[PDB]
């Protein structure tokens, strides 16, 4: 029992970050196969940054422009190409701990676990969602540009994110591993803001299934609603709608609890109506919507 | 910027962990080295675990009835004995992968990483500190036992936690890596009861502090304050007592930040006595104690 904002053991990832520099900017890349993929603003001066013509920035860059370091070995890279916001740098020598992996582009509300690295090595693991506004909320100075986002399928990392740019606001924007920014953002020192950053309602209804199954039940009300009904109230919180696509999403929580899913959504109706008044579920004061109704199964029946 | 709950990777102790097999019982051990640590409680049938003799028990087992597997590999058990609540089974094979390591005994509010294993395969890493009342909160299901905490210093892992019991109360309880419990507990089931679980105030202190760094301002108050003020109002809120050592530690935060520390305690006072009007500090509605002054210095400055 407990329930913990949990992140998947970071070594496959660890395995694969190295230091790239080219010119005096050094940040992370991803050594996959012999492949090196790190955000193209590396080729950048901040001086670039400002209004970057990244084509015509790349003529003047040569394959031994970039300088690719795994541990305290340089790689040889032998060919480079732009593809969207990132670099792949060919190098002559395959990862020789290259895990099964995918790059999958995720949707809002989707969850993954960040390895937070600078110059290639990695400082810390922490547990993110794709925010409803294409933002996520990291913890990133500056050099944990190239830190990557991923999910664990048993032995295949799904990589989700690439980490670019820190918006004025101070929350984050980075790419799919093809190298597309999630939301409208561009890697270009300008001004660039956020939209409404809503409440994720599917991974609330989780988490508040995670809640009773761990002894937390203090806020199941005698209640239940309809979609349009929790829907007129979720718009008015700045929660996501709540689909029948998330109601089945939720369908084995709601089994293995034997609370009905629109009941569980009249409890929320009542904790947003009401508030918590000085009361926590699972240690926190807020209903928290990281984790997702996959995240809540897998932690929930211990999946290795 | 931002702020996260932020574990080490967990590589090097993923390269450590093993499924240990006694008789029908299985969990995780450590293997560093040519030892493998494991909970003592792995010889037992949940019928000797309600009035256990170790040293009885133990009698009836040979070193080949101690089954170790590392990955999908058998470990040929030469020794075993036990230390403490702990048994060291001596293996024929150095781990490969055994990183630079100590075994430390942590002090209460001090945090740690927990990678949480099954059948000696990793399925997540979060971050724990030791409650005041020597428990963790953990998330930990049947077969967890043996996951171990621990802290990096750069390249040396400090193991202080082996996971060993859940006690009625859904909370958790565990030995240091010499098979010592933290607090009064023993691996046998018998109802046994947490002592307070206070806040650690020191810890509350240095995530205020992490948070005026990241922009969160709101609470900063007009107000100072004395330890002996501070503390009268702390022992009120079950808040643990702030020594000129918590004082000492939150220095350089002190000095980053320009809030003396005992301004800072005048906020945190008036955070107590008000509370937070509904507001948020670091996306949390409840004052944070798992992080250090280092943890906070550490996520701050981006050590690797
Ligand atoms: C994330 C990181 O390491 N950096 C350092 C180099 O580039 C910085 C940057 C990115 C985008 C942008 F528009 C301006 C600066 C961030
Ligand atoms: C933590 C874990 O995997 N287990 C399974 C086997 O032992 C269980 C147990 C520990 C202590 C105790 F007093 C009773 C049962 C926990």
């Amino acid at each position: 029992s407990g329930f913990r904002k949990m992140a998947f053991p970071s070594g496959k990832v660890e395995g694969c970050m190295v230091q790239v520099t080219c010119g005096t900017t050094t940040l992370n890349g991803l050594w996959l196969d012999d492949v090196v993929y790190c955000p193209r603003h590396v080729i950048c001066t901040s001086e670039d940054m400002l209004n970057p013509n990244y084509e015509d920035l790349l003529i003047r860059k040569s394959n031994h422009n970039f300088l690719v370091q795994a541990g305290n070995v340089q790689l040889r890279v032998i060919g480079h190409s732009m593809q969207n916001c990132v670099l792949k740098l060919k190098v002559d020598t395959a990862n020789p701990k290259t895990p099964k992996y995918k790059f999958v582009r995720i949707q809002p509300g989707q969850t993954f676990s960040v390895l937070a690295c600078y110059n290639g090595s990695p400082s810390g693991v922490y547990q993110c969602a794709m925010r409803p506004n294409f933002t996520i909320k990291g913890s990133f100075l500056n050099g944990s540009c190239g830190s990557v986002g991923f999910n664990i399928d048993y032995d295949c990392v799904s990589f989700c994110y690439m980490h670019h740019m820190e918006l004025p606001t101070g929350v984050h924007a980075g790419t799919d591993l093809e190298g597309n920014f999630y939301g409208p953002f561009v890697d270009r020192q300008t001004a660039q803001a956020a939209g409404t950053d809503t409440t994720i309602t599917v991974n609330v209804l989780a988490w508040l299934y995670a809640a009773v199954i761990n002894g937390d039940r203090w806020f199941l009300n005698r209640f239940t609603t309809t979609l349009n009904d929790f829907n007129l109230v979720a718009m008015k919180y700045n929660y996501e709608p709540l689909t029948q696509d998330h109601v089945d999403i939720l369908g084995p929580l709601s089994a293995q609890t034997g609370i009905a899913v629109l009941d569980m959504c009249a409890s929320l109706k009542e904790l947003l109506q009401n508030g918590m008044n000085g009361r926590t579920i699972l240690g926190s004061a807020l209903l928290e919507d990281e984790f997702t109704p996959f995240d809540v199964v897998r932690q929930c029946s211990g999946v290795t």
